């Protein structure tokens, strides 16, 4: 037969892992490949080095019907090697199972490789606490069997459904936090069920690639040499995480840029409440939607190195270029960070968070606290920091 590999992900983390898989197998120039990675545009000069390579858009977390046209180009017996985002696995595989159903004579599922979207999977599993996990699993398995047989979707428990693929196909899960599954008592039935089918996400694959492949990977993920060089200095590094705006009783964006600079001063100045130390080189990681606010912050922030709001903390870890310390305005991105690299996370005002107490009740913060990733003292509410000036 012929194996066709599909790489699907509307997010970032699974995509980064899938592009690494592609890189590791990049010596094979003809293996049929279908890319449905919404946030990554593979450069033209990489695509033209390969044959039987295809691209499909995702719509509402599903590859479009355009997928069928591509699969039709392979009239023989085909086996699908599928890579998916765990949280969105059910939707992503729908068109694939629909096609299989229509061509049960020549199409089969070879195996699945699933990767965490991020904090989402964990925040969702927390909501299943108190349920009979063993029973939830068994019911999901039965409903998946039906899904494979008719291509129809119907799960009593969408969250647990993300983890019962082994009941139908050979699978391998790559988790951001294996500790979560092994430490959460209520998930013991699921941990035991998954057995040998899961492993911790591998962040050192990049270190094992040939020099040529490392360069190839960086091009795939859009991490250019300029940014990389700025992150290889032989000095301690601190990255400040910017945000957009919050409930500050004003619609003036310049105010939010001003206050974010104030928050940064608490890390960079000895007079700050969160002073990280004079020996740190400072970097700014603006929010992807920060827009002109990022320009304001960079312009008024003395001696600071910008990290394209484009680059993600996930790619920094994948490449082993994550700075020594990360701090600033809170974001679910902090969930993926190693405990030792987290300094202080600052929460801004919104509908759900109006105090430090509310911040400690944030969905991902609750998981992090449980796992001992952070202490309550590392969670700060923005209004508690006084106005501070910068330096020369």
């Amino acid at each position: 037969m012929k194996t066709i590999t599909l790489y699907l992900d509307p997010a970032s983390l699974p995509a980064l892992n899938q592009l690494m898989d592609f890189t590791q197998n990049n010596e094979d120039k003809t293996h049929p490949r279908i890319f449905g990675l919404s946030r990554f545009k593979i450069p033209d000069n990489i695509i033209t080095q390969y044959q039987n390579i295809h691209f499909v858009e995702l719509k509402d977390n599903r590859p479009t019907e355009a997928l069928f046209t591509i699969l039709d180009q392979y009239p023989g017996n085909i086996e699908l090697n599928i890579h998916l985002n765990i949280a969105h696995s059910v939707q992503l595989i729908r068109p694939i199972l629909a096609y299989r159903f229509k061509h049960l004579d020549r199409v089969s599922i070879q195996q699945l490789n699933l990767y965490d979207d991020g904090s989402m999977e964990y925040v969702d599993l927390e909501k299943e606490e108190n349920k009979d996990i063993s029973a939830e699993i068994k019911q999901a398995e039965k409903q998946l069997s039906h899904y494979l047989l008719t291509g129809k979707i119907k799960f009593d428990n969408p969250t647990i459904a993300r983890y019962v693929w082994q009941s139908a196909f050979p699978v391998k899960y790559h988790f951001l936090s294996t500790d979560y599954f092994e430490k959460a008592e209520f998930l013991q039935p699921l941990k035991e069920y998954l057995a040998e089918n899961y492993q911790k996400m591998d962040w050192t694959a990049y270190q094992q690639l040939t020099p040529e492949q490392q360069a190839f990977y960086l091009t795939l993920v859009g991490f250019n040499d300029e940014v990389k060089q700025s992150l290889e200095v032989q000095q301690a590094k601190f990255i400040f995480t910017g945000t957009t705006t919050w409930e500050g009783n004003t619609d003036v964006r310049e105010y939010y840029a001003q206050q974010q600079l104030n928050l940064l001063n608490h890390f960079t100045q000895a007079e700050g409440d969160l002073f990280i130390g004079d020996h740190y080189k400072i970097y700014f990681k603006g929010h992807p939607r920060g827009g002109e606010i990022n320009d304001y912050i960079l312009n008024n922030a003395k001696n600071i190195t910008n990290i394209p709001a484009n680059i993600s903390f996930e790619v920094l870890m994948m490449t082993g270029l994550l700075p020594d310390k990360v701090g600033g305005v809170a974001s679910s991105l902090y969930f993926s960070l190693p405990k030792e690299k987290i300094s202080h996370i600052i929460f801004t005002s919104n509908k759900q968070v109006k105090s430090k107490e509310d911040a400690l009740n944030n969905p991902y913060v609750k998981v992090m606290r449980r796992l001992g990733i952070i202490d309550e003292s590392q969670v700060i509410f923005w209004d508690s920091l006084k106005q501070l000036g910068g330096g020369l």
